[PDB]
């Protein structure tokens, strides 16, 4: 089949020092639901301390690969993916776009 897209993955940052993997406590955001640059997305957990996982870039929650309750979430995971602002996120379809 045939299904091309281009989205922005989320992948666990590095948000300690030295971390090897985090735990979602909560998803501050809901899939579908907006996303801004700084914003907190969800609480990532680290032996250091309670950090918060903070949106790098502005756009919409397409999905949650990774929902929250999750323990030992290595480096480089996909967690989620954005959609532009507008983009179907549930799902894209017609004459334009696809």
């Amino acid at each position: 089949g045939s299904s091309g897209s281009s989205g922005i993955k989320i992948l666990m940052p590095s948000l300690s020092p030295t971390m090897e993997e985090g735990n979602i406590v909560k998803w501050l955001k809901k899939e579908g639901e907006a996303v801004s640059a700084g914003d907190a997305l969800c609480e990532i957990e680290t032996d250091k301390a309670v950090v918060t996982l903070d949106a790098s870039d502005d756009g919409i929650l397409a999905k949650i690969v990774v929902e929250e309750g999750s323990k030992n979430i290595r480096l480089g995971s996909l967690i989620g993916l954005i959609v532009e602002e507008g983009e179907d996120w549930k799902h894209v379809s017609g004459p334009s776009s696809g």
